C-alpha cells in the first residue's frame, strides 16, 4: 500500500494522505524555516502554505541610525554643490587642512539623543559630543530649543576622523538589534500547510548561494540584505522528491514531513 505522489499545490498533497513510505515528488513557491548558506533562513525545510506572506518588517529604529550615520556625513563630507552661510574660499581652506565644520550641531545632538534614548546607550560618542562645543543631560536640552545652530564648531582632523569612526561604531549594534528582530518577526507560522524536510539536511531551493554571509555583511548593509533575503526567500520556487521516512500533524494543523532519496 505504498502510493507515489505528484503533488505540486499544497491541496494536492493534502489529499493524497501521505503515509511513511511514500515516494513525493513536489514542487512549486514556498517560504524557507526560520529556527547554513541563508541564515536566519534554513533552506532544507520548506513552509508550504497557502496563507499569503508577511509585509516586509520596517523599523523605526534603523531609520534613526542609518539618519544619523548620514547627518554626520554629510557634514564631514561636504560636497562642493552645498550652501553655506560660510565663506566659499574659506570652505576651501578648511578642506585642505583636513578640518571639519559642523553646520548644524544642533542637528548631531537632537539625532543622536533621538536614537541612543536609553541614558546607557551610546555613551562613548555623547561624551565626545559635549567637548566640542556640559553633560549630555543639558546639551540636549541646549540643542532641544535650537541653540547650537549658530555654533560653528571646527574639527582638528583626527578628531573629526575620530567621531566618524566613533559615528559609525555606535549605529552598528542598532541595525543588527533590529536585523535579528525582524528575522523573528517573520517566525510567524501559519495554521495547516506542510512543513516539508529534508532529513541529509540539503536545501530545498535552487537559489544561488549568497557570498557574503548576512552577519557579516558591513554594518548599513545589513538592513537591505535581509530584505532581499527575506523577500526571495519569503516566495521562493522549490521542489523536494523522496521517501517519507516520518508523517506527523501540529498542534497547529501542519504537517511535517521528512524525506530521504
Amino acid at each position: 500500500s505504498a502510493q507515489t505522489i505528484e503533488a505540486t499545490s499544497v491541496k494536492q498533497l493534502a489529499d493524497a494522505g501521505v503515509r511513511v513510505g511514500d515516494t513525493l515528488r513536489i514542487s512549486g513557491t514556498g517560504m524557507c524555516n526560520i529556527r547554513s548558506p541563508f541564515l536566519p533562513f534554513d533552506c532544507s525545510q520548506i513552509i508550504w502554505n497557502d496563507a499569503r506572506s508577511l509585509p516586509l518588517p520596517e523599523s523605526e529604529l534603523v531609520n534613526k541610525a542609518t539618519a544619523l550615520t548620514e547627518a554626520v556625513n554629510r557634514q564631514l563630507h561636504p560636497k562642493p554643490e552645498d550652501e553655506s552661510r560660510v565663506s566659499a574660499s574659506l570652505r576651501s581652506a578648511i578642506q585642505k587642512s583636513g578640518m571639519v565644520l559642523l553646520d548644524d550641531f544642533g542637528d548631531i545632538v537632537l539625532k543622536t539623543a533621538d536614537l541612543c534614548s536609553a541614558k546607557d546607550d551610546c555613551v562613548r560618542l555623547k561624551n565626545a559630543l559635549v567637548n566640542l562645543g556640559k553633560d549630555w543631560d543639558a546639551l540636549v536640552k541646549r540643542a532641544n530649543a535650537g541653540k547650537l545652530d549658530g555654533v560653528n564648531v571646527l574639527l582638528r582632523p583626527v578628531s573629526a576622523e575620530s567621531l566618524d569612526n566613533l559615528v559609525a561604531t555606535s549605529t552598528a549594534p542598532f541595525i543588527t538589534h533590529e536585523t535579528a528582530r525582524a528575522a523573528q518577526s517573520l517566525n510567524s507560522p501559519a495554521p495547516g500547510g506542510f512543513l516539508i524536510v529534508s532529513d541529509e539536511g540539503s536545501d530545498f531551493v535552487d537559489q544561488p548561494w549568497p557570498s557574503a554571509s548576512l552577519y557579516d555583511y558591513p554594518p548599513q548593509e545589513q538592513w537591505n540584505a535581509f530584505q532581499k533575503l527575506a523577500q526571495m526567500l519569503m516566495h521562493t520556487p522549490f521542489n523536494a522528491e523522496g521517501i517519507v521516512t516520518k508523517i506527523f500533524t501540529d498542534a497547529n494543523g501542519t504537517q511535517h514531513i521528512g524525506l530521504h532519496p
